[PDB]
C-alpha cells in the first residue's frame, strides 16, 4: 500500500485490472510538434486525476518506415493505469536504432523541460521509461545505455544489428514474435536477452505464432505485462510482482525466461 512507497497509484492489482483495457485514470491529450529538438513530434497520454500524486512517464517509438499511429493504442492503454505516454515520430521514417535511442531521450527531455504545464505538475521528472517497436526496440536498448538512469525499458520485437547489450543496467523486457521474419528473434530479441547482465531484473516473453506487427494491434498479453513492468519498475510498484514471478504461463506465450524474483 501506499505508506510503503509513494508511487503506488491505483487500487491494488488483480489479473483481470492489467487486462483491462483502460485503467482507473482517465486520459488527457496533447499534441507536439515535429519541429520539437531532437526527434519529430508525437502525442502525449496522461492521466487527469491528480489526486494520488505525480506519474512516471515512458516514450514510446515506432519502427523503421512507421510513424506513431503504429503505436497510439499504448496511449491510453497504459495511460490510464497511471503513466504519462509519449508516442513520438521519428525525426525520418529512415532512422537507425541508435538515432531512435537518442530520439527517444530527446523526447522524455521535451517533457521533462518544455512540455505544457498541464504535463510538467503531473510528471515527476526522475521515473522515466522508453519502449519501441522494431527499430526503436532497438532504439529502447540504446537509450538505456545513454540514460542509465532510466527506470524500464520494454523492446518490443526489437531490431538491432547490435546484439551485445551486457553495458544495460536498466530493467528491460523484450518482447519476441515467434513467427518474426522481419526481427527474428533467433537473432534480435533473443540474442539481446541473453547479452543483458544477469544481474539486472529482466524478462523476455515470446508470442506464440505471432508476427513482427502484433505489437501494433491491441494485444491482451502484451498489454498487461507492459503495465505490469512499468508498475514494477517506473513506480517501484512491487504490488505487480506477482504478475511477473514466477513467470507467466499465458496459453499466448510460447517462452518466457526472466531473473525472477524481484
Ligand atoms: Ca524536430
Ligand atoms: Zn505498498
Ligand atoms: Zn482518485
Ligand atoms: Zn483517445
Ligand atoms: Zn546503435
Ligand atoms: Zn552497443
Ligand atoms: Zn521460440
Ligand atoms: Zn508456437
Amino acid at each position: 500500500g501506499p505508506q510503503d512507497n509513494p508511487y503506488e497509484r491505483g487500487p491494488d492489482p488483480t489479473e483481470d485490472s492489467i487486462e483491462a483495457i483502460r485503467g482507473p485514470f482517465s486520459v488527457a491529450t496533447e499534441r507536439v510538434s515535429s519541429f520539437a529538438s531532437g526527434f519529430g513530434g508525437g502525442t502525449i497520454y496522461y492521466p487527469r486525476e491528480t489526486d494520488e500524486g505525480t506519474f512516471g512517464a515512458v516514450a514510446v517509438a515506432p519502427g523503421f518506415t512507421a510513424s506513431q499511429g503504429s503505436m497510439s493504442w499504448y496511449g491510453e492503454r497504459v495511460a490510464s493505469q497511471g503513466f504519462i505516454v509519449f508516442t513520438i515520430d521519428t525525426n525520418t521514417r529512415l532512422d537507425q536504432p541508435g538515432q531512435r535511442g537518442r530520439q527517444l531521450l530527446a523526447a522524455l527531455d521535451y517533457l521533462v523541460e518544455r512540455s505544457d504545464r498541464k504535463v510538467r505538475e503531473r510528471l515527476d521528472p526522475n521515473r522515466l521509461a522508453v519502449m519501441g517497436h522494431s527499430m526503436g526496440g532497438g532504439g529502447s536498448l540504446e537509450a538505456t545505455v545513454m540514460r542509465p538512469s532510466l527506470k524500464a525499458s520494454i523492446p518490443l520485437t526489437p531490431w538491432n544489428l547490435d546484439k551485445t547489450w551486457g553495458q544495460v543496467q536498466v530493467p528491460t523486457f523484450i518482447i519476441g514474435a515467434e513467427l518474426d521474419t522481419i526481427a527474428p528473434v533467433s537473432t534480435h530479441a533473443k540474442p539481446f536477452y541473453e547479452s543483458l547482465p544477469s544481474s539486472l531484473p529482466k524478462a523476455y516473453m515470446e508470442l506464440d505464432g505471432a508476427t513482427h506487427f502484433a505489437p501494433n494491434i491491441p494485444n491482451t498479453t502484451i498489454a498487461k505485462y507492459v503495465i505490469s513492468w512499468l508498475k514494477r519498475f517506473v513506480d517501484e510498484d512491487t504490488r505487480y510482482s506477482q504478475f511477473l514471478c514466477p513467470n507467466p504461463t499465458d496459453r499466448a506465450i510460447e517462452e518466457y525466461r526472466s531473473t525472477c524474483p524481484y
